């Protein structure tokens, strides 16, 4: 997985979203049908969909 850093706070929008905080380090675990959304995983192991825009590659 490729690590990312959250640029902003994200409160989910739907059941499948992965909420996170600015500064958080996430690992993109998969790409989705939509280019603006990725599936990632956080520190404690939770997974969900996040916006490609709120996150900074490496």
């Amino acid at each position: 997985g490729t690590e990312c850093i959250a640029k902003y706070n994200f409160h989910g929008t739907a059941e499948q979203d992965l909420p996170f905080c600015k500064g958080d380090v996430l690992t993109i675990v998969a790409v989705t049908k939509d280019p603006n959304w990725y599936k990632a995983k956080n520190k404690v192991g939770r997974e969900g969909i996040i916006p490609a825009n709120y996150v900074q590659k490496r």
